[PDB]
């Protein structure tokens, strides 16, 4: 594969890793989405400046937490997640 | 960084090595992204059954082909390609 193709690999796995442990077994809710961005981007998320945003996304999940989303819907909102954060990923 | 973090870190560095090349540092063509995922999900390609499916993600390069694409729009486009393929990325 390539690079890319490995990278995405592994973030199809860690998606399903949450997607499987309720209902369909490759969406999850937006409240179990809340959950996995919490962790998963943990210093992304510190690493955004303007909190605004991350308040916004989540106010959204919120809003609607029982309704389904798949990996297209997950890989948006983390590049949402990713660009206010500048791109940085690191701690 | 967690494991969903390096992934993305290496898909950020992916596509700015392509948005970097001509015009500005952090956007590309919709031609240059065709090349982009020629190249960098050819495997991923090979996997989709359905050959519609890129032929038409390609009519849309081709047919707009001078537009600019974000770091967000190449999110959605990769995304598309490996829900096609029924998310595998390996040969
Ligand atoms: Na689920
Ligand atoms: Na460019």
């Amino acid at each position: 594969s390539t690079k890319l193709e490995e990278h995405l690999e592994g973030i199809v796995n860690i998606f399903h890793q949450y997607s499987v442990r309720k209902g369909h077994f490759d969406t999850l809710s937006k409240g179990e989405l809340k959950q996995l961005l919490t962790k998963e981007l943990a210093n992304t998320i510190k690493n955004i400046k303007d909190k605004a945003v991350i308040d916004e996304i989540f106010q959204g999940l919120d809003a609607n937490q029982d309704e389904q989303v798949d990996f297209q819907e997950f890989i948006s909102m983390v590049a949402i997640a990713l660009k206010a954060a500048h791109y940085h990923t690191h701690k």
